[PDB]
């Protein structure tokens, strides 16, 4: 028995092979049936992550986040928030890898990258919600934050949504003026506009900044569109939220993971009688979303490993049709079960 | 940027070249200094290891414990309990691996074998403690379970204690007859004998059993030498202890964690009122322990992080000297770091 990598390299063949577009599909449908399964209550929510708060550069966190498959197999994401990344050393600020583990014997049978798994997951799943509340014919996308998710963040919506144009605001200049170039392939125009304008304008929006602790909120309570629809998908440390209260008040919210997004989501800001009915519910009966694309609806979005166990199942299948990835034989499995030192 | 990989070749190699005396020494040392750096308010305890129990093929647990090294780096180890492994399926009961991220960035640096590195020091933490807390002339050791981690109790402690012979039970009779020739290289002598003839005989007594849930104790609370040490080292699920209740009520008690100890140690037994300073403390001021080595003590065992940092540092530092080891890239770090898409 080996480990099965998937290097930076398989996985990046992988969606070249497969194509960004299909990819993502893939992707979103899993997460839509895996969504429903849960809300028929044949799979079950990931348990909570868990969390290390860093402090330097400027405050990240580095996170865990497992999810079991009973009598099949372990899913663990670890992965690290660490904003200062871009701009200091050139790397993502989300930075992480996902491993798989035999329920029966524990073995580590796959490793893989998490950094584009996560930003394709996280775009599908605002894709799964958007579906279910904005207007279906939604025409104009609103991105607070301009860095890697909203890349995601506009492809995954561009598949469900017709739209024509995205506004996109960012603190930072230079990521507002870089995204047009990032997006241009989707095929929707980009058009930079403050925030203000991107609340009254918008039909569907996504917030996903690195916007610190206490510094919200990033989209201002002002006029919206009656039917507006969030993805509030910036998360990390306690504490850190992006939305104004008072719309968020207005709005019928449903949570990814309840329990999760009440300590990182939106819904920190929220008495916890007030959630709507959560995402896996959605769509398993859609009965409770029936008619809130109409009015303002937030889907508080903070990821939860079951996703990552989905999406890292599509990436394990196309690379298993393609024999790609390599074997590496990391764990110690002596020929005498009983001698750790027998080392064969 | 690349994952330095460890697999079992190159762990294997470097106990081949460090040797096996020599490598337990180093991180029997590495954990005395950590320990009293703890115990002086230098460095702090794990936190709480999470785990998710299986039932079959019969009941284990699998594992995540982290710890944070500010401004350099994490570990995480990733193990599973499963104690059915070595008859059904040739693999060590305890299977597991051990990964490195870069604190200020999340980035994986380094990964290895968590097997062989496992039993290493939770031999080493036992003779820590039994250094501390057992007779200095100490000559006979106790055995309760004589699988993997019997090994390396008996090698750890044969290292800081003047041992001529070890009296070992097991309830496999097959996993008996094979300790002597598993534990040959450390030339004490091996005797089989039952629970109530170690109990009677022995200076210090390591229990490392996979018994299940409600069925302990492993030893029987009869006449116990008054000087008696013991290493409670079986740890799994709650539930599982392996000394008898009026033996621990009896003792002067420290645990490695005390809080995973109430959870998954001996000291599930305990009320939280009645422990002793943890064994960080004890390294940090061995004039606590002195006074115990002539009465009955226990060492309650669960295992944390920061032993599995420590051992890791060892076995980088030997690796590296010896250009041990692959280089994987595995993260995706795309050439533009807000760009999932740009596969570099
Ligand atoms: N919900 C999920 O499943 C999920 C998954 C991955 C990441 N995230 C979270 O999404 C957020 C963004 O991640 P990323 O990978 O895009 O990071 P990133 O660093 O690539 O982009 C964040 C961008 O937000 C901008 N920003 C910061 N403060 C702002 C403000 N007040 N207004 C507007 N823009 C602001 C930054 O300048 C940066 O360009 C993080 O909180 C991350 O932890 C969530
Ligand atoms: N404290 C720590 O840091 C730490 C580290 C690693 C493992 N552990 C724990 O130590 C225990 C042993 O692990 P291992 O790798 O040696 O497993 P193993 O399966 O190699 O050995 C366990 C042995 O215990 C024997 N046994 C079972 N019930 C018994 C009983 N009632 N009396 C006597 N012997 C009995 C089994 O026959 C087996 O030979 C497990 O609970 C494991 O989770 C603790
Ligand atoms: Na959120
Ligand atoms: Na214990």
């Amino acid at each position: 028995m080996e480990t099965w990598v998937l290097g930076r390299r398989d996985v990046a063949e992988v969606v070249a092979a497969v194509g960004r577009d299909e990819l993502m599909r893939r992707i979103i449908d899993r997460l839509t049936g895996g969504l429903a399964e849960i809300g028929r209550g044949e799979r079950h929510l990931s348990p909570l992550r868990g969390g290390l708060e860093r402090s330097e550069p400027v405050p990240g966190i580095w996170e865990w986040m497992p999810h079991r498959e009973p009598g099949d197999h372990i899913t663990l994401k670890t992965v690290g928030y660490s904003p200062a990344n871009p701009a200091r050393f050139g790397l993502p600020t989300i930075l992480g890898t996902v491993a798989r583990y035999d329920d029966t014997t524990g073995a580590l049978t796959a490793l893989m990258d998490g950094v584009l798994l996560t930003a394709l997951r996280t775009g599908a799943a605002s894709a799964v919600a958007s579906r279910l509340l904005a207007r279906p014919d939604s025409h104009t996308l609103g991105l607070i934050g301009t860095g890697a998710q909203a890349v995601t963040q506009l492809h995954a919506l561009s598949l469900v949504l017709p739209l024509q144009r995205a506004l996109v605001w960012d603190t930072d200049p230079a990521h507002r003026e870089s995204f047009a170039r990032r997006a241009a392939f989707t095929g929707v125009s980009v058009e930079i506009a403050e925030p203000a304008r991107i609340a009254a304008e918008a039909d569907v929006i996504s917030t996903a900044t690195s916007v610190a602790v206490g510094q919200g909120p990033v989209l201002p309570d002002t006029g919206v569109r009656e039917h507006l629809h969030i993805n509030a998908v910036g998360a990390d440390l306690v504490g850190k939220t992006e939305l104004p209260l008072g719309l968020l008040e207005r709005a019928f919210v449903t949570a990814d993971h309840p329990e999760q997004a009440l300590r990182e989501g939106e819904c920190q800001q929220l008495s916890a009688d007030r959630l709507g009915p959560q995402l896996a519910h959605l769509c398993a009966d859609p009965a409770a979303a029936a008619g809130r694309q109409d009015t303002l609806s937030v889907f508080d979005s903070t990821g939860f490993a079951f996703e990552d166990a989905l999406a890292m199942e599509v990436f394990l299948e196309a690379a298993a049709e393609r024999d790609l990835g390599i074997r590496v034989g990391i764990e110690h499995h002596p020929g005498d079960a009983l001698d750790p030192y027998a080392l064969q």
